[PDB]
């Protein structure tokens, strides 16, 4: 009897195995745009992308995530809010039955079709399971997907979905660009919070971006037909994986911009 996105498994049950659950500074939250408080000491976010080596996808029965070769430094983040270098290892998403729901951070309570993450650890921390474990480990980027035009660089990831339909499968996906996925601005929020799944650590500096992606209804139809189960195993599709927002508690919600 596993976590995950039903009413016998899902957000509302993830407390009793994990008690941070209902913790100080757990994510997704809604972002009060109104109260955010521009600080002019933010720095414009750094996104080096250029060598970035894709490797695989998989889909880990909750998600699927496009992995990345941390071993050298290539694919980092810095800048922004952050004081240290973060590596990219790997990025995934989170989506709706609908088009109207399916993003964990909310904009003013608006939620979006879909959100991607970028996550990336400290180097500071020499891996990545190292880094989970201090408040200052990871740093996702998470971007807004809406639905309208079709995003022509999430097309790859979106063809080879068939290959992994169900829970455990992998398929080889090399030489893709995350580039290709983000929006013209880098103007963000930034705030301190959690992973959004179990085991819920807090361990994040979220850094959301303002301006969406636009993907098609036939983009994120494809998403909507991948599978939580596993092979062989009655259909379950895979759409509405995301935790609702979370009490914001003692924090504030840095801007960027304005
Ligand atoms: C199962 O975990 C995830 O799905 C997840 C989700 C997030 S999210 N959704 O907060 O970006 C992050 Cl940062 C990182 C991860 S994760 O890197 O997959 C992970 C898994 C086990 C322990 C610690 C971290
Ligand atoms: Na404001
Ligand atoms: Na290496
Ligand atoms: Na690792
Ligand atoms: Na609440
Ligand atoms: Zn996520």
């Amino acid at each position: 009897h596993h976590w995950g996105y039903g009413k016998h498994n899902g957000p509302e049950h993830w407390h009793k195995d994990f008690p941070i659950a209902k913790g100080e500074r757990q994510s997704p939250v809604d972002i009060d745009t109104h109260t955010a408080k521009y600080d002019p000491s933010l720095k414009p976010l750094s996104v080096s992308y250029d060598q970035a080596t894709s490797l695989r996808i998989l889909n880990n029965g909750h998600a699927f995530n496009v992995e990345f070769d941390d071993s050298q430094d290539k694919a980092v983040l810095k800048g922004g809010p952050l004081d240290g270098t973060y590596r990219l290892i790997q990025f995934h998403f989170h989506w709706g039955s609908l088009d109207g729901q399916g993003s964990e951070h909310t904009v003013d309570k608006k939620k979006y079709a879909a959100e991607l993450h970028l996550v990336h650890w400290n180097t500071k921390y020499g891996d990545f399971g190292k880094a989970v474990q201090q408040p200052d480990g990871l740093a996702v980027l998470g971007i807004f997907l809406k639905v309208g035009s079709a995003k022509p660089g999430l097309q790859k990831v979106v063809d080879v979905l068939d290959s992994i339909k169900t829970k455990g499968k992998s398929a080889d996906f090399t030489n893709f660009d995350p580039r290709g996925l983000l929006p013209e601005s880098l103007d963000y929020w930034t705030y301190p919070g959690s992973l959004t799944t179990p085991p819920l650590l807090e361990c994040v500096t979220w850094i959301v971006l303002k301006e969406p992606i636009s993907v098609s209804s036939e983009q994120v139809l494809k998403f909507r037909k991948l599978n939580f189960n596993g092979e062989g195993e009655p259909e379950e599709l895979m759409v509405d994986n995301w935790r609702p927002a979370q009490p914001l508690k003692n924090r504030q919600i840095k801007a960027s911009f304005k």
